[PDB]
C-alpha cells in the first residue's frame, strides 16, 4: 500500500552497521546506513588532525584477531601495516609492561626470577579462591594483593568508577597475567593496521552502489516517513525502548588530544596510568599508525559516568537490566539488534565483526 | 518527531553547502544530497597515501574580489594567505602567466620597460574590427606570435578547439599586463582554507537542521521522501533526461603522483602549451603551505568524455542552453544554482555569490 524504500534501515555506522551494510547490499538489498554522526566509522573513526597527523579522534584503535575469518574479511577493505601493540603502566616511577609479566615483576622488586620460579612467585602472594566471580578475584587470586593494588585497584577504581569487586571477573580477565617474557598488549594471531587508517577502510566497506550513506542524522529523524523493511539498530538498547526499564549505565570519556613539536613523546604505544592523575593513559598515534612527522600528536584520556556511551559496565545489577531489554529487543519483530552498544557486551573490534558476520547469516536464512 | 524537508538539495558543493547553511540557519529543515561518496563536490581535498593535503579533482585556487564572500566563508574556516603562481613553459624556458613585462622580455631577449612593452604590444596587435573569439580577445592585445606560443596550442589542447571556435570570455580570462606583476590573480582577497576545503565544508554543513546523504543521486529517493523545494546543482541537461540532446561540458582525467623529494616544482603550477599531452602539473604543497618529506603532484588530462567539469561556450552550445534554461526557467519549485546547474563558467566565491543571492530570493 504505502512505499517498500529501503530493505534496511541501518542505525549506526560502525563496524556493526557497515560490516552488515556491506554483506546486505552484496546480495542486491537496498540500504540506508544512518549515524547521528557526521562522520562513518563509530568509535573506529579516524582523521587527520590540525597538524597533518592521522589520528582516532575517539581513542586509540588498536586492531587485533584470532579469527582468519574476520582478518581475511576486512582484509577485503584495506591493506596491513603490521603492528603489535605494546603498553607501559607507570608504576613506582618505573614504566613497566602491562599485562604483568616476568620482567614486570622483576624490575618492579628488583629481582632475578626465572620464568620457573616465577609462577611459585605468585603461588605464594596468589589469594585463594572460592568464588571467582568480581574483577578483584581474578587479579588477586593469581598475582595476590600487592600487584592487584599497584597495577589493577587504582587504574579500575579510575576507569570505571567502580572498585574491581563491584565489577565482573570478565573485565580484568581481559588483562591476562603472564610468567613468560612477552610485552604485548595482545597475543592474537593477527595483529596489524588498516594501512591509511579505519575511515579509509569503512569508506571502501560502503562504497556499493546498494548503499545510501546518511550523516547528522538520529534515526528518530528519518524513520516517521522514510520507508523501510526492516531495522538493524546498533546504538545503545535503553535508549531504543525509552529507558522504561531505566537507564542501562554505559561508561563514558572526555578525550584530550595534543601536538608536541618533537618526533617521539613516549617510548611504546600506550602509556597507561594506574596511581597517578585525573587521566587513565596516554598514547601516541605515530606508534600505532608508522606515519613519519616532524611532530607528534598525543591523547589523554579522562574517564566520565556522563556523555556518550563507550562501555557497557559488566556487573550482576547492570546484567539484570540488561536483561529485561534484551527480552524487549528479541520480541521487537522487525528490528535486529547487534554491536557492543546494541547487545550490550564488551567487545573489540574484531568481535563485533563476527557478530555482524553472524548475524548476516541468520537474515539470509 | 520531524514529518520530512523544506529544501531537498541536490550537490553538496560550493552551490548547494552555501544554500544548506543560510538556508539552515533560518531555521529550514534541509536535505542535502550528493551523488560522490564525498562534500565539497569538486572543491573536495583529502589526504593522500603518504599523508599529503591534495585536492582529486584539480588544484582549486581560492581568490576572490568580493569582501562580502571572504568573510562569508570565514565563518567556517581560517586562512593560509596565498598568491598562486603559475609558470609556462614555452621555448625551453618557465615564463610567467599571465603574459607580463618579464614574459616578454625573458622571451625575445629584450630590455623594455613597462611603457614601452605597451607600445610593443600595440606594435604587434592584429586590429579586430569586433572581439568574439578567444582568438580576437588574445590577438588583438599581444599579437599573433603570443598568441601562438602561449594561448593556441594550450586552448587547441585543452578544449578540442581552436581559440577561433570558442566564445571570447574564454581566454578573456587570463589579463594581459605590462607591469611585471606575476601572480595568476591579481584579487584583493587571496588565501586557501587552513585546514583544507573539506574540513571549511564540514562546518558548513554541521547545522542540526541539516542532514547530508552521500552516494546517492536525487532520483533515488525524490519519490519518497516529503520536500517542498528543490534546489538543483546537477548538469541542466541531465535533469531534463537529455531531451534537447546533450550538453557538452569539457571534462579531465587526473594523474596524480607523490615524490620522495621535498620540492618538485619551483612555483604550484607549470602550464604546458606546446609540449606534452597534459597541460599543466601542480604541486599541493605550494597551495596548502603543508611540510612534508615527500610531495605530491598532479598531472591535468584533457578529456571529453568524463564528470562535467567546464561548461563550452559558444554560439551553438549558448543556443543549445537557451532550450534548456527555458525549461528550467519553467520548473516550478526547482531553483537552479549553480555552475553545471546555470552552465556558467563560475569561480568558487563566483558559485558562493550566486548561492548568498539566491538565499536572499528564496527569502524576499
Ligand atoms: C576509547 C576506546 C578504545 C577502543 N580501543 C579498541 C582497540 O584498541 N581494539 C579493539 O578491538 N576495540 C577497541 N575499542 C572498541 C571498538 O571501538 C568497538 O568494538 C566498536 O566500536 C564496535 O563498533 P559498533 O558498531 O558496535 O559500535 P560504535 O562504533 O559505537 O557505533 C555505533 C554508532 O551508532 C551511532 N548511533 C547511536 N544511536 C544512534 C541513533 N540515535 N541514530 C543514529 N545513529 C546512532 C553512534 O553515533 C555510533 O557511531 C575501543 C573503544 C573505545 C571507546
Ligand atoms: C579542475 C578544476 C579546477 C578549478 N580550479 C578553480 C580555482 O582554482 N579557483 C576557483 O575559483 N574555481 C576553480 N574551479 C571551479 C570550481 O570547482 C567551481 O566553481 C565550484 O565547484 C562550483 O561549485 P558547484 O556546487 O556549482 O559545482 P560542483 O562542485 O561540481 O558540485 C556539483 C555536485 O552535485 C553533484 N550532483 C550532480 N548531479 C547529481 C545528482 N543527479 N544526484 C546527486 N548529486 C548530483 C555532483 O556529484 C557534484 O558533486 C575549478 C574547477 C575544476 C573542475
Ligand atoms: O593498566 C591497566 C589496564 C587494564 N586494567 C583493567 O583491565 C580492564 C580492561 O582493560 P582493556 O585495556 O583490556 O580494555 P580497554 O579499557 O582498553 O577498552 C580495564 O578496564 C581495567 O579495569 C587495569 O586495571 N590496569
Ligand atoms: O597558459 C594558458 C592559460 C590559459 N589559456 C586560455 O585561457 C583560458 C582560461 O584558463 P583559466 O586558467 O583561467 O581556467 C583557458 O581555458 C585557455 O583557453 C591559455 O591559452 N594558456
Ligand atoms: O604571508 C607570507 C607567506 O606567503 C605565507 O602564507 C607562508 O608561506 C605560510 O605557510
Amino acid at each position: 500500500q504505502e512505499s517498500k524504500g529501503f530493505d534496511y534501515l541501518i542505525v549506526g555506522a560502525g563496524f556493526a552497521g557497515s560490516v552488515l551494510a556491506e554483506r546486505l547490499a552484496s546480495s542486491g538489498q537496498r540500504v540506508l546506513i544512518v549515524d547521528r554522526r557526521p562522520h562513518i566509522g563509530g568509535n573506529a573513526y579516524d582523521c587527520y588532525d590540525d597538524a597533518g597527523v592521522l589520528i582516532h579522534p575517539y581513542g586509540p584503535h588498536i586492531f587485533h584477531t584470532n579469527s582468519k575469518d574476520v582478518f581475511e574479511y576486512l582484509s577485503r577493505f584495506t591493506e596491513w601495516r603490521p603492528y603489535q601493540h605494546r603498553v607501559l603502566a607507570s608504576v613506582d616511577g618505573q614504566l613497566l609492561p602491562i599485562p604483568i609479566n616476568l620482567d614486570t615483576v622483576n624490575r618492579l622488586y628488583g629481582l632475578n626470577l626465572t620464568s620457573f620460579q616465577v609462577e611459585e612467585f605468585f603461588a605464594s602472594v596468589a589469594e585463594k579462591v572460592e568464588q571467582v566471580r568480581t574483577s578483584e578475584d581474578v587479579v588477586v587470586s593469581k598475582v595476590g594483593r600487592d600487584l592487584y593494588n599497584k597495577f589493577f585497584r587504582g587504574y579500575t577504581r579510575k576507569q570505571w568508577g567502580l572498585d574491581p569487586s563491584e565489577l565482573d571477573a570478565s573485565v580484568t580477565a581481559r588483562v591476562p597475567t603472564r610468567t613468560n617474557r612477552d610485552n604485548r598488549y595482545f597475543a592474537d594471531t593477527y595483529q596489524a593496521m588498516p594501512l591509511h587508517g579505519y575511515t579509509r577502510m569503512f569508506q571502501n566497506m560502503l562504497s556499493s552502489p546498494n548503499i545510501k550513506v546518511m550523516l547528522n542524522t538520529d534515526y528518530r529523524e528519518i524513520a516517521d516517513f522514510i520507508p523501510f523493511q526492516h531495522m538493524i539498530y546498533t546504538g545503545p538498547v535503553d535508549a531504543f525502548f525509552d529507558f522504561c526499564y531505566g537507564k542501562l549505565p554505559y561508561r563514558s570519556l572526555e578525550f584530550r588530544h595534543e601536538t608536541h613539536d618533537t618526533e617521539q613523546l613516549l617510548p611504546t604505544g600506550t602509556v597507561n596510568y594506574p596511581n597517578d592523575y585525573a587521566y587513565t593513559r596516554v598514547s601516541e598515534f605515530k606508534h600505532i599508525t608508522g606515519q613519519r612527522h616532524h611532530q607528534t600528536s598525543v591523547v589523554y584520556e579522562y574517564p566520565r559516568a556522563e556523555g556518550d556511551p563507550y562501555y557497557p559496565v559488566p556487573r550482576p545489577e547492570n546484567a539484570e537490566l540488561y536483561k529485561k531489554y534484551e527480552a524487549l529487543a528479541d520480541a521487537a519483530q522487525d528490528v535486529t539488534f547487534v554491536g557492543r552498544l546494541a547487545t550490550y557486551r564488551y567487545y573489540n573490534m574484531d568481535q563485533v565483526v563476527a557478530q555482524a558476520l553472524a548475524t548476516f547469516r541468520r537474515l539470509q536464512g
